[PDB]
């Protein structure tokens, strides 16, 4: 068994220490650590020391890192995708490998991914995620959200494909605006809840919906949630509505969303009304941040550096204290995990060995300065050394 001792690191506003690994896992940490016979030894040099950054919301099968560059003159963005897709020879599977590569070589070991799930490609898709996952064990953990991304109630045998992904690997089940996309709200909600349930699923969906519609959707899932039990199992991703909503409107939605164990994903857009990530804070809601699309034919931007992510949450926010740019740096990492359930999380002993070294002097700096990731140890290995994979 292999030991690695990785010495005169800091976890932040704390004297510095010393992180022993063994195996996949943290053994011990504090001052001065014993090195057990034989052990690799790493000198931190005085770098914070970081848990494994997370991205909690991203499309994996969609981006074209790795490709050359998309020539974007959309006009009309869900009807431009799936003509792209069906005249073009797009490949999930290298894109989404060199993708999700470049996330661990910028200290992100643990992704929750959607990929597109419907009747135009069947669970195409879903299997060259699943490929790049299998590639990838041991070095990333990645979630799977079987996401009908253009919609399931209008698109007969949509539901049977859903269950089929859930049965081939996909983890979470997606869905989208149960008002605006599916039409008959009720209905859409009932038949996502009740395939999840069939496969004792959790789900994430997709809540773009503005104002009184996505107030009423999200009042229509969490009833579902409670109704069925499924605390814990259910995350609201985008949620813009949260921002449209009066305060007392809003902190009742967010009431009920911390009491069921309901998390929100933002990615932080910055042209429309997002969910105040302190107002989440204070009701006890869960924020967990995500790139959403990484160049891909929706959006030029994206990336893999998660600390990047966690600068722009920080931005849309107005954060400028520090304490404030910690609580964005928590959307990557022990929020987004809680968040998405990823377990054995942190730099505590019995944590899953995940370490990201950096040279900043605070956390904060190393938020707006995303410092290139010095050393990335995943499952207690060395996997990537000034920010290029070794
Ligand atoms: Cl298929
Ligand atoms: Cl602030
Ligand atoms: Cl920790
Ligand atoms: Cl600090
Ligand atoms: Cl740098
Ligand atoms: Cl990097
Ligand atoms: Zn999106
Ligand atoms: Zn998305």
């Amino acid at each position: 068994m292999t030991a690695l001792l990785i010495r005169n690191v800091r976890t932040g506003a704390d004297d510095a220490l010393d992180i022993l690994i063994e195996g996949d896992r943290i053994a011990r940490t504090g001052p001065s650590l014993d090195a057990p016979p034989g052990c690799a030894i790493e000198e931190g040099a005085g770098a914070i020391a970081l848990p494994g950054l997370v991205e909690g919301h991203t499309h994996l099968d969609k981006t074209h890192w790795g490709m050359p560059w998309y020539r974007n003159a959309v006009g009309d963005r869900i009807e431009n995708e799936r003509h792209y897709r069906a005249t073009s020879g797009h490949d999930a599977g290298a894109a989404s490998l060199a993708l999700a590569r470049a996330f661990l070589a910028a200290g992100t070991t643990r992704i929750r991914t959607h990929v597109d799930v419907d009747t135009d490609a069947g669970l195409r898709h879903l299997h060259r995620v699943l490929d790049t996952r299998e590639t990838l064990r041991g070095q990333v953990e990645i979630q799977i959200v079987a996401f009908p991304q253009s919609g399931v109630l209008k698109r007969p045998g949509t539901d049977a494909l859903l269950a089929d992904a859930l049965a081939a690997g996909a983890d979470l089940l997606g869905g989208l605006d149960p008002c605006a996309i599916e039409g008959d709200p009720v209905k859409a909600v009932d038949v996502l809840f009740g395939i999840a349930e069939r496969y004792g699923r959790g789900l994430d969906l997709h809540l773009h919906e503005r104002g009184s519609m996505g107030a009423y959707s999200l009042d229509l899932i969490l009833q579902r949630t409670a109704a069925l039990g499924m605390q814990h199992k259910v995350t609201i991703s985008h949620a813009f509505c949260l921002g449209d909503l009066a305060e007392r409107e809003r902190d009742a939605l967010l009431a009920r969303m911390a009491e069921l164990g309901v998390a929100v994903v933002t990615t932080a857009p910055a042209a429309v009304p997002v969910p105040s990530v302190l107002a989440c804070r204070a009701a006890g809601v869960t924020v967990i941040g995500g790139n959403d699309g990484v160049r891909d034919t929706w959006t030029p931007y994206g990336s893999p550096d998660m600390l990047e992510r966690a600068m722009l949450i920080a931005m849309r926010n107005d954060f400028r204290r520090d304490d404030a740019l910690e609580v964005a740096l928590e959307c990557v990492t022990h929020g987004a995990a809680r968040g998405c359930g990823f377990d054995a999380y942190g730099l505590q002993p019995g944590a899953r060995a995940d370490v990201v070294l950096v040279d900043a002097m605070t956390l904060a700096e190393a938020v707006v300065a995303r410092p290139v990731r010095r050393l990335v140890v995943s499952s207690g290995k060395i996997v990537a050394r000034n920010g290029a994979l070794v």
